[PDB]
DNA sequence: TGCAAATGTACTAGCT
DNA sequence: AAGCTAGTACATTTGC
């Protein structure tokens, strides 16, 4: 049902983790190239369906916390 | 020289405040436009040249705090 | 791909 | 002429 990164409607198990469609694309872009993202808050931004765009840094952090990788 | 909102190179005194071009257009669009801006932290984000895209809600907040206004 | 929103740039209109 | 800003069109970015 739910994406482990942002809590949207998951579309499948992507990169080892149940994740929504946009978190799937986001993580792919993040690992592939630069992910030198800078958080504007305190590195604990709320990553939900609407706010997940706000902070790539915290979102890529949750992606790693959830265990996403290339296997 | 310095935009008092994002610290990008200022473009002039826009709407009462020395600001860059991107903050000028952003402020007018924020006032006159419909937006679903929601902060993901604590309504207290850092706004600089990079992080200004991160949180428009705090950016709009910093705009008003700097004294920006569509009048004179 | 395809479409729309958000953002930023560069320019023009108009004043003083 | 200079020197200024608000408005606006275009380009880019970003996300579905
Ligand atoms: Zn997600
Ligand atoms: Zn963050
Ligand atoms: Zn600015
Ligand atoms: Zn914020």
């Amino acid at each position: 049902h739910m994406c482990l990164v942002c809590s949207d409607e998951a579309s499948g198990c992507h990169y080892g983790v149940l994740t929504c469609g946009s978190c799937k694309v986001f993580f792919k872009r993040a690992v592939e190239g630069q992910h030198n993202y800078l958080c504007a808050g305190r590195n604990d931004c709320i990553i939900d369906k609407i706010r997940r765009k706000n902070c790539p840094a915290c979102r890529y952090r949750k992606c790693l916390q959830a265990g996403m990788n290339l296997e």
